[PDB]
């Protein structure tokens, strides 16, 4: 699926790599890696600061990429 054979996230498939591609893309990558390695259940449950960061970044940066 979306996880590499080395346990990291597969940053080259179109949609998942595309949202990881850009300046706010580092926060998207940090939000997803924190959530994936935490395995808890709810999308971002103990990683919330990186999802809030993704929001403040991308609500200022729309299509200028």
């Amino acid at each position: 699926g979306l996880i590499l054979p080395n346990g990291n996230i597969n940053w080259n498939c179109p949609c998942l790599g595309g949202m990881a591609s850009g300046p706010c893309g580092e926060q998207f990558k940090s939000a997803f890696s924190c959530f994936h390695y935490s395995t808890e259940e709810i999308k971002g449950s103990d990683c919330v600061d990186q999802f809030r960061a993704m929001q403040e970044c991308m609500q200022k940066y729309p299509d200028l990429y």
